[PDB]
């Protein structure tokens, strides 16, 4: 191969990735990276923890020095320096100097674009006031953030927005002893998990005393920043603001150098990265990406999709493309305070969008043997193709072995595994890491019972307006378990008794059935409909029905 | 229409396969038959009661009989021995366990799943020993609880060092007991390779446990409180655990002329089918196909037997069959602090069948190290250099083990390739993982090799190497010389190395070592693209000073 003049713009994730690999694949090349912050490869991830005084050292968020950097991968890194613009027919760029105020023109044989995510500023009266708002990107805003709370004591703190990073805010701030509000102007906190997940994220939150406030938004933020009026009319009085409201792509190079961009401002690329310059490349945050279940243009902001396309990049660059991107898959995971929160593939309010058939079940099973100690439950949603099996996507909550499940199942989507697979990977079995049938396993016999017609279901949404219409349903727990509450209209014969109570059953009447978790449900579906009874099993059964709607529940 | 189907054993696979297929049919008549006063307990949970872990003895009784036979109309037996199948009559002769008493039983279908009983070897004087027990069932638990209650045993000796022998170990260590450990082979646990269990020996030996190897027991004296070794060295004992493996349970399919498999398997086809077209068996008493090779072999696992026992009871009431595609033999234990886990197939196996490989071991955190407590895992996979077929891997560590071999263990029956492992978009936050995860970061490592990036040399290899003309350079900073170096060592820190090329003999075969591989492939690419012939040292320094810690040079 014959050597040429690499430049990157922006020196993490994406950058840095690309940048490295570049080296490994050429010692001759040439490889700039310009990089606008102070630093390259910041953990950008752990920002909200080293607020939280999780992190205590602030130089652990260095990933790399740009001296290390440098010398190990012979690379001109130029921090503190801003790329200004593009100039693709003269094939070089502008950049600015920070420090210096100099800027000069660097010419190229490949540019890479890796420039990533700016946080969503919205046009709120009395935003440029708000003394004590922040937003979070990197580690000057770290510092600002920490510093204000060292040393202005803030008793409570307002965050603006429920995505995963508003949420390890909130935790973050509590664990200074920080009081702290959400605000969100959606139902639900966390937008990649449905409604009903959601649900016990929300009482996990309110447990660490956290106030939640939903279907709202600021409407305006008076008193330099101290009262913030919601659209309600509501009022909170708070001592710091930290906006959280997602991010749009930092694509102004591209749009300044008529590149072609992509869904929502993105950077559109094709299936090498390449922009609609030959010469420039593009990845990370700023791109647009095809997500990987249904290969729909979108655009998905997580580090492992920067990493990994940062890598091929520096293989594609040098004509080894066996292996091209496939799409973003979207797996996600965040800590909620005691709890894990899991996500992969597409939820049902993006399915239901995209008019796309689907059917759900949950699946609550334990994260090892509960007969060894410190066992917990991890709640699956897996969202499934009732004809073909086709996992759309699932997401997963507990308080251990959620990330373990979560991996599994995203691997078994990737490697274009259906639902009726699941039940046959072998997983890694004894007492303190999983049970003979791995909750995994478990999800996937519930979704092959569908897929097979074994059995039908309602969901926990469905339900009382199936009662309403003349649904019989049948609670099939051990009558001290309804002290616990019951789904109005329940009629209770316990599942051991059922075998020998069939004459209650009316067989004139559309059968529904719950249990607590869905499992004797289950059962006693398979029991009726082998009896000749037309039967329903509520997915999720009781336990799901009263964390989503717990308003409803008869005691 | 309705069948008469008939379960021997009623634990793994036959608690499986009976409830399963009661959800498949109400009409069936379903009996099940098992030898001990217990079904479904907890044959796993046992070491963990022994050991105090597992507090209730309650809660090794998975369900009761009593209500399993409500619950899936299950005609339940227990104290029932099957003592004879009467394949030309379609019935079994059984016998009560309390009475000796027998009456014959026919069937529709006959399903045996009896398991596997411990190996008990011939050593003089094992008669006498009354502080000798193997442990298979809940009896067996209560007598080593009673023994260690009345007798208060200051030391314990384990014979056989497998993954079962180990738990054990930990068990009676955990309980305040000296224990010593006696293993015929060189290494503790079979399915991991040597350089592995070199990390599980210096745990255990960091617990206090007295490891013997290449060694047996000669002959017990004293009524087996004298332990005489075939080394000479004589132990003193208050009582033995043998844990030397097992052997199927196919005296039924023996006595019945259905035909064996290996190591007295009972045979049987795709689905379950013995010779005999009305008799199945699954579980620890059936030969399996292993998943990597289609070998046939016996992998005495739980999963296996519950999935079995599923599978099976579609082939019977189901929908289209599902065929089993062999056992993968993914297997975990936890050892101490350690969790060490296999799937698939190690070297020593790979060498036997002279079948061609290539092994990667790449450590790495647990999740990213800038967040608190990230502990390493140690990923040794095990490949094919031209297709990137996955062999095997082995994984060991504190923490955040059982889950990266859960995703190879994916990877591996949904037959992704080494070249996969990188693509694969796993679940990415500080507490959780790295933006590459340990997995995608073993599969670049094999993709490197596969790929011709890199050429390598494994811990076994590196000395002899040196000791015929082999350039080894150390690119750890001078810092990281704090435990040793390989002999003949030469230091340049890869950050300085590039400055001084100078210093690399151009017309020898250089080698590379770091701490954990990553910097020295580094390294290794660097000279390669600057012309010289190199190699990586696999798995650096560390896997080496762990595997021959005799050999570290100071
Ligand atoms: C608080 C926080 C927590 C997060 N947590 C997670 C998590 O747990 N898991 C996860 O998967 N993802 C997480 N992310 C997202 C993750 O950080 C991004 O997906 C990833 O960093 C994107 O990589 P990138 O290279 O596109 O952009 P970045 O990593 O943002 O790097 C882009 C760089 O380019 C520079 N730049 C931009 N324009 C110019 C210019 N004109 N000239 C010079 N330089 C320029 C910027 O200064 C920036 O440093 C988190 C993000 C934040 C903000
Ligand atoms: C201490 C211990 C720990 C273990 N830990 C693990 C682990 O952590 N992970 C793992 O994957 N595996 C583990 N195993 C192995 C696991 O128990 C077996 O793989 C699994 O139980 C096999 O299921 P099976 O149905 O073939 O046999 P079993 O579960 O053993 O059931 C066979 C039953 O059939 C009965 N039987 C036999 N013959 C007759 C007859 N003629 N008439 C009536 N009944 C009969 C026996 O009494 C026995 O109860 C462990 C085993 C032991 C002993
Ligand atoms: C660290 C960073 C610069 C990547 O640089 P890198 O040199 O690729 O470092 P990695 O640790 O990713 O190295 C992986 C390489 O080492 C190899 N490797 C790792 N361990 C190995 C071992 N034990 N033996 C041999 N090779 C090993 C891999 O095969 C891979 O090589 P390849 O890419 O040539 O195939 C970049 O990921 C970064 O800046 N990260 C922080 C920023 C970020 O991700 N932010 C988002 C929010 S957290
Ligand atoms: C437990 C045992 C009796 C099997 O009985 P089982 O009724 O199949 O119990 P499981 O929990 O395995 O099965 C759960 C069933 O409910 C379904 N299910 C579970 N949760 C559900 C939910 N929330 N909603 C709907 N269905 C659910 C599963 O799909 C499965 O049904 P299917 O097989 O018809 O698809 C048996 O495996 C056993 O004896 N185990 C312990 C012994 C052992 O494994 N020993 C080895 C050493 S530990
Ligand atoms: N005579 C013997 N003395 C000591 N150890 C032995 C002897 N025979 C076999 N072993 C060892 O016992 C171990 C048994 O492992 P395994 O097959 O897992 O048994 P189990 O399933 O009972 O744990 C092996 O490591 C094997 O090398």
């Amino acid at each position: 191969w014959g050597s040429r003049k690499i430049v990157v713009v922006g020196g993490v994730a994406g950058g840095a990735s690309v940048a490295a690999r570049l080296r490994r694949l050429s010692e001759e090349d040439e490889i700039i990276m310009v990089e606008r912050g102070e630093y390259i490869s910041f953990a950008n991830c752990g920002l909200p923890y080293y607020i939280g005084g999780v992190i205590t050292e602030r130089q652990k968020l260095l990933v790399q020095t740009v001296e290390r950097m440098s010398k190990r991968f012979n690379l001109d890194i130029r921090v503190l320096s801003e790329v200004v613009k593009i100039n693709k027919e003269e094939k070089t760029i502008t950049i600015k100097n920070v420090t210096t105020n100099e800027t000069y023109n660097e010419a190229y044989d490949v540019l890479i674009l890796s420039p990533g995510a700016k946080p969503i500023v919205p046009s709120i009266p009395g935003i440029e006031e708000a003394k004590a708002l922040f937003t979070l990107r990197n580690v000057p805003d770290t510092d600002r953030i920490k510093a204000y709370i060292d040393e202005k004591k803030p008793r409570h703190a307002t965050v603006i927005g429920g995505g995963f990073i508003g949420v390890e805010m909130v935790e973050n701030l509590r664990e200074r002893g920080i009081e702290v509000t959400l605000v969100e102007m959606a139902n639900q906190v966390m937008p990649p998990i449905d409604y009903e997940m959601a649900a016990y994220v929300h009482e996990h939150m309110k447990n660490h005393d956290v106030e939640l406030v939903f279907e709202d938004g600021v409407d305006a933020l008076e008193e330099n920043g101290a009262v913030v009026r919601l659209k309600s009319g509501s009022v909170i009085q708070t001592d710091m603001l930290i906006l959280a409201i997602g991010v749009q792509p930092e694509s102004s190079l591209a749009k300044g150098a008529g590149l072609a961009l992509g869904v929502r401002g993105t950077i559109k690329v094709n299936e090498k990265f390449q922009t609609s310059d030959p010469h420039i490349y593009a990845i990370g945050d700023a791109i647009e990406v095809k997500d990987f279940v249904t290969e729909t243009e979108t655009m998905i902001p997580l580090a492992w999709p920067a990493n990994r396309q940062g890598r091929m990049l520096a293989d594609i660059i040098h004509g080894h493309t066996d292996s091209l991107y496939k799409g973003t898959l979207g797996t996600s995971v965040a800590k909620v305070f005691d709890l894990t929160v899991a996500t992969t593939g597409l939820n049902e309010k993006i399915l239901k969008r995209l008019n796309i058939p689907y059917e759900v079940v949950h699946v609550q099973a334990n994260s090892h043997a509960g007969y060894y100690p410190n066992a917990t439950p991890v709640l699956i949603k897996l969202i499934f193709n009732k004809d073909s099996g086709k996992i759309y996507g699932a997401q997963t909550l507990g308080r251990d072995g959620v990330d373990k499940r979560m991996d599994v199942i995203a691997t078994a989507i990737k490697a274009n595994l259906t639902v009726l697979d699941l039940p046959d990977l072998e997983l890694s079995y004894a007492p303190p890491y999983s049970s003979a049938k791995d909750p995994v396993n478990m999800v996937g016999y519930a979704a092959s019972n569908i897929v097979d017609g074994f059995v039908d279901t309602v969901q926990w949404h469905e339900i009382d307006r199936i009662v309403e219409n003349g649904g019989y349903l049948i609670d099939v727990r051990e009558p001290n378990e309804l002290k616990q509450g019951m789904i109005k209209g329940s009629i209770n014969i316990p599942l051991d008794e059922l075998r020998d109570r069939l004459e209650e059953v009316p067989v004139d009447k559309d059968i529904y059935i719950t249990c607590q978790l869905g499992m004797r449900g289950y059962v006693a579906a398979r029991m009726l409909m082998e009896k000749g009874y037309k039967v329903k099993n509520v997915d999720g059964g009781f336990k799901l029905y009263g964390t989503v709607l717990p308003e409803r529940i008869v005691y």
